[PDB]
């Protein structure tokens, strides 16, 4: 019938009908790449997992690193993975989000921005804020792939503590609990993820190991952030010592240690360059969250290198720039003003140069060192 | 205030305040890039565009090919671009669009399908379709980078004609026009892109010429459809004489003509290789859609190429990215309900298993490409 081929959704449905550009495929797939194996530390290898899952993680996570920015004062992140009881909670401090009735969609803040789509704090862009958070899906998207979801943030500017939760694919909602607050402010997600939608019987080895990394990412990609796992401070401080977790002891393919080159050229940039042995490489970041396909902020320092090197082989000289960058693995964390992404799932910034807000000119002694390893 | 710093917007606002997951960057974007340039024809060259402007008009390009699946008895397509006017056309015979009120949502489907966000015929995937539309957000979105967008389609089965048309970015809609209809069935898109919207004051020559070039991408992907430009059809003939027009005189860096292996694996692959000096290169299509960034589709094919060659190299005297650097592959395949990473589905993510077929190269495959400069270059 015309009725059965011609279909309207909600958005709602079109989300469980459609999740690959919302949160990445709910299908199980084995590829390799970087995770942190307990016992092992950071390893490539290959893995077997449903990258939706992994996104619905990785979303919360993003979201308390947002707050370090929101609120400076932030000091801390605790991560709880409990694969036994499929519970997953991202406790963070820090200013609590508003405890009060929000006057124009008539209910309160915290209820409102976890449990209705399109709404957030990051619509404006004359603030100019340098958040991960930009299109206001997130946190639904993961309540609408749990099948509970519980939302816990405390204020005590405007003295109350709001406790609500939300199950089955935030198709219902719980009782709101309200109660007097007077303490030091924090949130924390707890959610259960529906294994179901990403048929899996439990958290297994594979995820974990993808979460967990993530966890050091954050560490990493963060300032002065304490991060903690299942009650265990990650031992990472600065983005330096975290890329030594990929280096650290690795050696060139003719025996000699990986020579690396680092340089924090100021509060919104720092690079780290290695020689690679399998093509082009890239582990990047941009306001704390992971660009696994890269983006203009990585050409952008990149390029500036393979000039510069190229610059040199036109003396001891018809280089090609793809050459020179076959030979590189770059590290980059960044803070980029109002950044663009192809998709929800965020894993490559399109923002162009001239509007990140900042530049990354490397210094002479990095160029330096660059140009002789 | 509370209000100020926390807000929830409508889909159609959110479209229009974050335009990139929905159609690409709408900002200015330079670089190089394959077009048509007439009395040039297919060149790469350096290119100055709007991304979130080509993709409202791929979106409509890719239903019109779209439609050839679902009738195979459609035959050609019709694209006009005229830019003094910025008016774009895009017409396509085969089945029209069911012209009668849908029951559930109270309106004829034509004005249900193109005017209201989230409707599509792709949503029931228990049917293994080879169409490129799956979201249902595609004609909606170049109706709301629209000032002006017309529909009009002819259904001989329900005896009419559908017309009608939207304007200010599918804010406002005018009359339904209804009219008896007995004929060939056509549906045709018209439409005048919002060039403030993408900070642009007319099509101008970059832009068009990717448009064009998108329509030879058309002739050459689709089986037994002629595409026609601003009246003239494109001279393209399957999809090894598109290819033809990339590689018809290209030189090895040495100064010879590159060696160009090719092959039709069956009904829903071809395949195309020669040898590249500028790392790897591929252009590749699923379902008509221009996969741009390419995805599994192109990795399967490619993959067991590099495995093979890499063997070769071995038995006589090698890594992965090494062998593929030298590579320029073309791809044209059909895939069953595939998923992208975005709406603009420049990146193809769905599994070889489930694509509904295979394509294994032959042998005279195989070793014709053990001999196009690749191997001994390594
Ligand atoms: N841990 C937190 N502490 C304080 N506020 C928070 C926290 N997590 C979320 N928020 C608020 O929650 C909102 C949730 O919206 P969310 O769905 O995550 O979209 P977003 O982060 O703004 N954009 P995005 O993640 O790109 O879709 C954010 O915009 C914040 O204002
Ligand atoms: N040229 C055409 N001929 C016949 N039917 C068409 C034509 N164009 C569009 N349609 C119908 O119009 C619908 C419009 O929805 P559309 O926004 O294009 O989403 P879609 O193509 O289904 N999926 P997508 O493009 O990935 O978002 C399609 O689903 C078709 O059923
Ligand atoms: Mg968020
Ligand atoms: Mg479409």
């Amino acid at each position: 019938s015309v009725e059965r081929i011609y279909q309207k959704k909600t958005q709602l449905e079109h989300i469980l009908l459609r999740p690959d550009t919302y949160i990445g495929s709910v299908e199980l797939v084995t590829q390799q790449m970087w995770v942190y194996d307990e016992d092992v530390g950071i390893n490539y290898r290959e893995v077997t997992f449903v990258p939706g899952l992994y996104k619905i993680f990785d979303e919360i996570l993003v979201n308390a690193a947002d707050n370090k920015q929101r609120d400076p004062k932030m000091s801390c992140i605790r991560v709880t993975i409990d694969p036994e009881n499929n519970l997953i909670s991202i406790w963070n401090n820090g200013k609590g989000i508003p405890v009060v009735e929000h006057k124009v969609e008539k209910m309160y803040v915290p209820a409102l921005i976890f449990g209705q789509l399109l709404t957030s704090s990051n619509y404006d862009d004359d603030e100019k804020k340098v958040t991960g958070g930009r299109n206001g899906y997130g946190a639904k998207l993961c309540n609408i792939f749990s099948t509970k979801f519980t939302v816990e943030t405390a204020s005590r500017e405007y003295k109350k503590m709001f406790k609500q939760t939300w199950m089955d694919n935030m198709g219902r909602a719980g009782e709101m609990e309200l109660k007097p607050f007077n303490g030091e402010d924090y949130t924390c997600i707890t959610f259960q993820p529906d294994l179901s939608k990403f048929k899996m019987q439990s958290l297994d080895k594979d995820i974990v190991a993808l979460m967990v990394r993530r966890a050091y990412d954050i560490a990493g990609s963060t300032k002065d952030v304490k991060v903690f796992l299942n009650g265990n401070k990650l031992p990472v401080k600065g983005f330096r010592s975290y890329v030594d977790m990929y280096l650290k002891d690795k050696l060139d393919e003719t025996g000699n240690s990986l020579k690396v080159i680092h340089e924090q050229v100021n509060h919104r940039w720092e690079v780290c360059l290695t020689m690679s042995e399998k093509g082009f490489q890239q582990i990047s970041f941009v306001n704390s969250i992971a660009t696994s396909k890269g983006g203009r902020h990585v050409d952008y320092v990149a390029d500036q290198i393979v000039t510069k090197l190229v610059d040199v082989v036109k003396k001891k000289n018809a280089v090609k720039a793809h050459q020179v960058k076959n030979h590189m693995w770059i590290f980059v964390n960044a803070l980029i003003e109002n950044p663009t992404f192809d998709s929800q799932t965020k894993e490559n910034m399109t923002l162009q140069p001239k509007s990140f807000g900042s530049t990354c000119q490397l210094s002479e002694k990095f160029i330096k060192a660059a140009i002789g390893c």
